[PDB]
């Protein structure tokens, strides 16, 4: 039996780990859809957090990087971060824990040889080696229709293996329609000048059809600091008469991750997106007057974090997720986690990986894992010594709910 | 491929539940266009058909019921025709369909409950519940331009949702002339004192400006028991010069509801109008004098019926549809859609609701429905019996021409 913090830690140490994780936001692709699905050592080394990172430190022009070839770039980054610096930043340390996870060993240094792991390898092999160590089962893609190379795909018959699955991504539609609109007519939803009974029933028929085919598991946008509901301006009208609408019919969730503040330092590409707190208006009005909508809610600025909490607390129609980019750091993921138990117990999804290069499955997983581990760990010896029985069943038990469980009932599938 | 009887049922029960509903009659309007849209349990109860029925039964005096607030006119209604007698009349046994429909427990008896119900949403919510519900994908709305209150909604741009189209009410026009001349002409149509070349054409302009405005499926009114055709009066003059060629050139169907005689109780309201049997010599001289003008036909008196259906036999340019008010009651239903489907097979309209509440949409349907579908399956199981075997599809087909179909492809649309 389960009669100690010591004997508790193990079970709850092996239970984690030994449990399938669902990951329900990245930016992973099937591996049947092609080169759009990143991988392999030169890539990690180019994530774009750590883009930002070395650009803080290296004398190398922002024009002269992106100018670089793709090794030319991880050389720099390797060298800059790695050997100039003791690689400790939460990014860095990811890179070196999926190497040693792939079998690699990082007291070499050896970047050569770390390369020729990977290039006496594909795709679909990398794939079955990755989502084995990282004891990934399933995982959430972002698919965006406005991106050329990802529309052309799913138009041409392009689907994902069991493993993968879609998830609409629609931030051009939502936040840039004056733009947008332009494209809808032109991909043959006769959007009017005006938003009439016509605009917004083209722009239903757009998602309709974008659900059809990519049968997602929910919708969802990212939203800046500003985010307001209800909203006189497109992005309110849009939500209002055709996505919730919508959602509701097919009984899919709306994914919201709000607080980003897109190009602040246009240079940087995707390392140039900064952070801003958010009202709590929006989310409350948009959960209270739709109950019979779902929501997926992750927000950006650390100091929204115990709000969002309580706000669950508030509608069960909210489910929250992750701890999102900046907040994807040890030291917050901590908080975050333990907030969220003290106040939610087990009805929550802790963590998604957000992952963009393959690899980071292993790195984002398992520096997760060992964080929500000690939480559980604290959480369940508090009621031990309080006199209630833990079972090795019930510790499994919550754990799936947490790990993958809570998102599938949620999304209901 | 259907052969025995039980499944043979089962499929046509299934497709006329299913068969989303085309209402081509009612007196609802588009939610935004304003409170102009009647919904609620208060508003269900004091609909005139209960007006008249509670006044059989209560010793309050009809000037003191409308002396009552709607909240006590309703209380009334329910205490007399609900508690002090069995709620066995069709009107009554409408709204407790109403309630269960929406979830709501009859067996209860919680008037206060079911208020709470509607009190907490909107007109736009309940319309989307109620159309869900009812599975009515179309409503045909009566519009009225000569109702202040409905006029300047159309003349500011209210425009209704794609659910929602309007029907050209003409009563004071052919009816009443004489006194409505003088507003057509506050309006700047210069009809003359006397029948001439100058008032035909501005009553022609009347119609085409409000046709332009409004996109009527079809242009409408309500007829006495001795309407007559041709006939050397204002109403008859009217139509033989400006109405008809105006259809005519829009292609848009003439609707004539006959038989009702209007006031013959004033005090009751709207609950105040009688029946009479009419002379079928103006339909017949319409039918045959204009055969490129379509008709749409529906008769108030029980003895009309059967040589209605006769005449629909003989022009094609007539189309019969519903059951209306008097006839709205289930024996007089199951007879007249009987004789209907036994002499015109599928080529009518079996029924429109003419809700006057929102939620009557529930009731209206589902009690016609279910009388419908059991004339089907007789009529379908007789040619079964003679060897003839139906395929599910065929039902669909036959079903949704009935709900639907024929008032579309009728009105050209
Ligand atoms: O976590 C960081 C992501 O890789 C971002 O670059 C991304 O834009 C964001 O997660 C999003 O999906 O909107
Ligand atoms: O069913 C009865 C209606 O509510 C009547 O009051 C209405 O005047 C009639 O249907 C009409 O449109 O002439
Ligand atoms: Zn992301
Ligand atoms: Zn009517």
């Amino acid at each position: 039996s389960i009669n100690s913090r010591e004997v508790l830690a193990e079970k709850v140490k092996n239970a984690v780990n030994n449990q399938p994780v669902t990951d329900m936001h990245t930016h992973l692709f099937s591996p049947n859809f092609g080169e759009i699905l990143l991988w392999d050592i030169d890539e990690l080394l180019t994530y774009h957090y750590l883009v930002a990172e070395v650009m803080r430190w290296t004398d190398v022009s922002i024009e002269a990087f992106w100018a670089m070839s793709k090794r030319e770039q991880a050389d720099l980054i390797w060298e800059e971060l790695f050997i100039k610096r003791s690689p400790v930043s939460e990014a860095c340390r990811g890179v070196l824990t999926c190497l040693q996870g792939l079998g690699l060993d990082p007291a070499t240094r050896d970047l050569q040889v770390y390369r020729e792991y990977f290039a006496k390898k594909t795709s679909e092999e990398q794939v079955d080696t990755v989502l084995q160590l990282a004891n990934v089962s399933d995982v959430v893609m972002t698919n965006d229709p406005f991106d050329d190379n990802e529309r052309i795909s799913w138009l041409e018959g392009k689907q994902p293996d069991s493993r993968f699955h879609a998830a609409l991504r629609l931030d051009p539609l939502l936040n840039e329609y004056e733009q947008t609109k332009h494209r809808l007519r032109d991909w043959g939803y006769k959007v009017n000048d005006e938003w009439n009974e016509g605009s917004i029933q083209e722009v239903k028929r757009f998602l309709t059809d974008w659900i059809e085919r990519m049968d997602p598991v929910y919708m969802a946008v990212s939203l800046p600091p500003t985010f307001s509901f209800p909203e006189e301006s497109n992005r309110g009208r849009i939500i209002r008469d055709c996505l919730l609408p919508v959602a509701e019919k097919h009984n899919i969730p709306f994914a919201m991750m709000i607080g980003v503040k897109k190009r602040v330092h246009p240079a940087l590409g995707d390392a140039g997106d900064f952070v801003g707190k958010a009202s709590m208006d929006g989310v409350e009005h948009l959960l209270r007057e739709y109950p019979n909508n779902k929501f997926l809610v992750t927000m950006l600025s650390r100091e929204n974090q115990h709000e969002l909490v309580v706000l669950a607390r508030k509608f069960s129609n909210l489910m929250i997720f992750g701890c999102w980019w900046f907040m994807n750091n040890p030291e917050i993921i901590n908080e975050m986690t333990r907030m969220r138990m003290e106040m939610l117990g087990t009805s929550f999804i802790p963590q998604h990986s957000d992952a963009r290069v393959l690899e980071q499955l292993i790195y984002k997983w398992h520096h997760s894992k060992s964080i929500i581990a000690e939480v559980l760990i604290d959480k369940y010896d508090d009621i031990l010594q309080a006199g209630w029985e833990v079972t090795e069943e019930e510790i499994k038990r919550d754990v799936a709910d947490l790990f993958s469980r809570n998102f599938w009932r949620f999304v209901g599938r």
